[PDB]
């Protein structure tokens, strides 16, 4: 009994997982669609996909956290 | 002793969680950053925001999933 109720758990959590998966890959990609953009007229034209470029690689909470892995 | 071995479980599936989480609420309020860019020059100067606010309101996988929920 005292393991089902994890077996419950286990489900919302990677459930939670799957969903958080779809949305770091989906909008992860999405960033590179940014900076196709930003390959384009970088450089050539267009100044306003520099400071875009900048948010990609703006990482926000740059605390540097102890004890890292998995 | 059974569910000993799925406390272990929940705390990689939490811990990918919580990875997941600040990835998807970081990249998130990203786009917004690239959407502020956008309703600076929208309409006024530059064209290329326009299609990069495509990118933010285009999905992936537009795939209308059975039986959605939590």
């Amino acid at each position: 009994d005292e393991a089902a109720e994890l077996m419950q758990q286990v489900k919302v959590l990677k459930l939670t997982v799957e969903d958080l998966e779809k949305e770091r890959d989906f909008y992860f990609g999405k960033l590179r669609n940014i900076e196709l953009i930003c390959q384009e007229n970088e450089g050539e034209n267009d100044p306003v996909l520099q400071r875009i470029v900048d948010i990609l690689y703006a990482t926000d909470e740059g605390f540097v956290i102890p004890d890292e892995g998995g």
